[PDB]
């Protein structure tokens, strides 16, 4: 039950800030899955999904366009993560210089049977949950994964906790509307436009390093 009551606040906010500053994006969030969707999938993938990850279903089933939530970055339906997930599976399969950050936290590997991807820039990479954690890691952490990403970062510690954090810059007003494209900015630095994967990967980075110290 760890980040399920923080899955459920930040969709709050998430629901209400869209709906006063993006409601054509608002409009993309699907309706919730139903436990049937959900078990469907379980089965089709052999795995329990976490429980912050399963109360996010149950809210909205990603997103559908008749574009990406997070700075442009698309949360994906059930049916893309299961077909996605069986892509990545099938690569895994066969046959690069990969890494984690922090150090072992995240299996050293192209692909993973077990990294569920959630959240795609629909060019090869993704945001997901890993459930087969490095020796430093941590089972249903959040980690990056895919095409261009060499270096597999974990960015939060569950799903809760990466929806409220991206919940908070909303509220924090790094946003800018280029409706418009939704991208990030640091409004307290008055900071240029960024990438949101250079700025997750970025605070993973800064936290580890200030972590350091304590031994």
């Amino acid at each position: 039950n760890d980040g399920v009551s923080e899955t459920l606040l930040a969709w709050r906010h998430i629901d209400f800030w869209t709906s006063e500053h993006n409601p054509d994006l608002n409009a993309t969030l699907s309706d919730p899955c139903t436990q049937n969707d959900i078990t469907h999938a379980e089965e089709d993938l052999e795995v329990s999904f976490p429980n912050p990850v399963k109360a996010s279903f149950k809210i909205h089933d990603g997103q559908e366009d008749l574009s990406g939530l997070f700075y442009g970055f698309q949360l994906m339906t059930l049916d893309q993560v299961v077909a996605m997930t069986q892509a990545w599976r099938n690569v895994a399969k066969n046959l690069p210089d990969q890494k984690s950050i922090p150090p072992n936290a995240v299996q050293p590997v192209y692909a993973h049977p077990a990294w569920i991807p959630l959240i795609t820039d629909n060019a090869g990479n993704h945001i997901g949950v890993d459930l087969a954690p490095g020796p430093n890691g941590k089972y249903a952490q959040i980690i990056t994964f895919g095409r261009d990403f060499d270096t597999k970062f974990v960015i939060a510690e569950n799903w809760g906790e990466f929806l409220l954090s991206f919940a908070n810059d909303l509220e924090a007003g790094n946003w800018y509307l280029v409706d418009g494209e939704l991208v990030f900015r640091d409004k307290k630095s008055n900071g240029p436009i960024q990438d949101y994967f250079e700025v997750l990967k970025r605070r993973t980075w800064i936290k580890y390093q200030l972590e350091r110290p304590h031994r």
